[PDB]
């Protein structure tokens, strides 16, 4: 059961155009929304839809998982703008990230130390924010980080591990997809995700940044990755990777979860390298922190 | 490992236009293929693609599962026309079914006894053919039957249970999606599919035809369907369903697999109701049979 509230948007206020790609729960479209942002008649938006064909259960979980974003207000986490819970299709309205996902962006360059570090700190800041709001992402990867008009990186789609719904197919136990090349040794073992395993994934994202989105554990099957990582195996250090990002990856990949830095500590160690602008928009320097 | 052969088509001979929907292994497109059919410079075709992002393993299994169709030659099974195994994307070229899948077609009418029976016999004939060629479909459903220009129904996509590959996600054990509302009590129990469980699914297809593609076990969750069917539970008889199709469903849904008719026996019992044309195109009346 979902209860409509102030986040509800009338469908006539929405138009959709081009497909942006299939995320968790369904297709994302570019569109236009009326009356979603302060002091503008209309805003270009991203609209995620749940198919008409989808079960009522998926449709409800879609809305409930998205509704966690009603509490979020961070420059480095993609904002929820509204919801359409009445009629078909069920829609989630979000801040439009016009340069798409970070993985695809990285592939397209196939950056400098200053730009690599700014991305790092932006991602860590969005994550520090979420973790402080008691939220574990569980699917931090470059594919789930997003790039804004001005190249600011923000935290995106967390739904992939929470969407266990396929319309006419059912997996024996009822479990879901797991992002094994981004997961910590302890999460591979028991399937629980924590603040500390998010930090593990952050190191993988830095590695993805440093290799321009190479496939983690490039030469190994999924079964081989499970074994390798659970036995303390680690990703190769990228070519010409600045020492600072190498140092960060290594701290993020401590086998023992309690020995990894927090996100606030990661930012703390690289704050001298950030744009002056970061002090005004980040959660790190905010009153909240 | 896939070994290229006579089914190989040069990529320049292929153009693709509109999306037809995501099947197993990937997106299907309408397109045009040069030199794929006898006595025509070009043929409108369906082209299924495997994404550039997909693993080499998925890409190889795509081709190997599709390659079973190289042995098939039946009017009531969608034909393979060619393969493009060199370069990206990996393509499977097929006979274009211009009215799309049977489920969507059924929804669009929301037929007569004569038309219902012709569909029945066409589907049973394609299935009789596959079963005689030692092939178990494992995913017979109206969504996986296809409608031709002249409204002839043919057997389509068998890949959904064979495609266990997600690019950056991995399901714990390694297993796949199962079509539980179309599966027999014995297949729900041990996950093995047979000739007899295909016949079970055929009854479900007849029910789908008779209800204009209602959802099987409409009011029950997936876990409730498992229990219900394994305890001998059966689908409600459709409103105004002619007795003949009711009789066929019931024979198809005998709890004991060995007590269901074969597909040849199903056709045998309804052959007086088929178009005279059926005798010329069917496997049933063919020399092969
Ligand atoms: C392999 N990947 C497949 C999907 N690809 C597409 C999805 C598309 C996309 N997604 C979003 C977007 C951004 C932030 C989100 C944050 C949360 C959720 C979410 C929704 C429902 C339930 C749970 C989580 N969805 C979100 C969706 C956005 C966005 N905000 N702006 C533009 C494009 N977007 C990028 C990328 C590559
Ligand atoms: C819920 N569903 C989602 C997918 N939807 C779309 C897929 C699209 C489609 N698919 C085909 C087509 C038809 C016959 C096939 C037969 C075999 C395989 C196959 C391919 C690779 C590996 C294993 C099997 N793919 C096949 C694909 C065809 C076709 N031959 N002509 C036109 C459209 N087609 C209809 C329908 C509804
Ligand atoms: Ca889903
Ligand atoms: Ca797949």
């Amino acid at each position: 059961v979902y209860v409509p509230d102030e986040w509800e948007v009338a469908r006539e206020k929405i138009t959709m155009s081009r497909e942006l790609g299939q995320g968790s729960f369904g297709m994302v479209y570019e569109g236009v929304a009326k009356g979603v942002v302060k002091d503008e008649p209309e805003t270009r938006v991203a609209i995620k839809t749940v198919n008409e064909a989808a079960s009522m259960r998926e449709r409800i979980e879609f809305l409930n998982e998205a509704s966690v974003m009603k509490e979020f207000n961070c420059h480095h986490v993609v904002r929820l703008l509204g919801v359409v819970s009445q009629g078909q299709p069920t829609l989630v309205i979000m801040e439009l990230m016009t340069r798409g996902d970070l993985k695809s962006y990285l592939r397209s360059l196939r950056p400098s130390l200053s730009k690599m570090i700014q991305m790092a700190g932006e991602i860590a800041d969005g994550m520090a924010y979420l973790n402080a709001n008691k939220f574990v992402h569980r699917d931090l990867a470059a594919r789930n980080c997003m790039v804004a008009e001005d190249f600011t990186v923000k935290i995106g789609d967390f739904g992939m591990t929470r969407d266990i719904y396929e319309t006419d197919y059912y997996r024996k136990g009822g479990k879901g997809l797991l992002p094994v090349r981004w997961m910590s040794p302890e999460s591979l073992k028991d399937g629980v995700f924590t603040t500390y395993s998010d930090v593990w994934s952050f190191g993988v994202v830095l590695w993805e940044i440093a290799t321009l989105a190479e496939q983690p554990y490039q030469g190994l099957s999924n079964e081989q990755v499970l074994r390798f990582v659970m036995e303390g195996g680690l990703l190769d250090k990228p070519d010409n990777c600045p020492d600072m990002l190498l140092e960060l990856m290594r701290m993020c990949w401590q086998y023992n979860p309690k020995m990894r830095p927090s996100f606030l500590e990661i930012i703390s160690s690289i704050k001298e390298e950030m744009e002056p602008g970061f002090r005004e928009v980040s959660f790190y320097y905010s009153e909240e922190n």
